[PDB]
């Protein structure tokens, strides 16, 4: 969780009226060749509130992170109301995206970032550099981190199907139709590895094949 004492040291720092009890946080990621996918998490009363959670999508085949910071906080602030507090994972033209997306739509919020590259907290299109054991910048990294856990999570299971499908590839002889199988019935590297050599042979109809699978695995 977000400590206390760190929460109230980063309204200080903010100059914030308000403590930040819910803060929400923005990721951008790009998939080349189909779109910016933003993710968005909240903390309220310093811990994530996974049911509040939410990703946006950004259809274009190349990244504009400003264009797709603009976007979301239009799109989701024009249903929802807004946080204590946003953070962006990024420095003064991802919070300057979003200022002004902010006062395009007439509604305000402190905006905070943490410059990718720099110990360097974000706020009012200056670069605050604290020193790297500051209580403020331990906590925005906190913040990033889960940002970051949430934006990887986005096609796990595609990822985890991939995964297994590049592993099963490996086996000689097992052909595209067996394999398929094989992912439909497990899913993941991790299922597979968890079967009997009689499960693996039953899903294919070959325990000689199967023998192979658990050679490769």
């Amino acid at each position: 969780g977000l400590r206390k004492e760190a929460l109230e040291e980063l309204m200080k720092l903010l100059n914030m009226k308000d403590f930040p009890y819910r803060i929400e946080g923005i990721d951008i990621s790009h998939l080349q060749g189909k779109y910016t996918v933003a993710s968005l998490v909240v903390f309220e009363d310093g811990f994530p509130k996974k049911g509040d959670y939410r990703r946006y999508k950004i259809e274009q085949d190349h990244p504009d992170d400003y264009e797709s910071i603009r976007t979301v906080v239009k799109r989701r602030y024009s249903k929802h109301p807004l946080p204590n507090l946003l953070f962006v994972d990024g420095g003064i033209g991802q919070v300057n995206a979003a200022i002004e997306a902010l006062k395009e739509i007439g509604k305000d919020c402190p905006v905070v970032g943490l410059a990718k590259k720099e110990e360097t907290v974000v706020f009012e299109n200056r670069e605050i550099h604290l020193p790297h054991d500051h209580p403020v910048l331990r906590l925005l990294v906190q913040i990033r981190d889960e940002t970051h856990r949430f934006a990887v999570s986005y096609h796990r299971k595609r990822r985890e199907k991939e995964s297994l499908r590049s592993v099963l590839d490996n086996v000689p002889g097992i052909g595209p139709i067996r394999k398929k199988k094989l992912i439909e019935h497990f899913g993941s590297l991790e299922n597979i590895r968890s079967a009997s050599l009689e499960e693996i042979a039953r899903v294919i109809g070959s325990t000689e094949i199967a023998r192979r699978v658990l050679d490769i695995l």
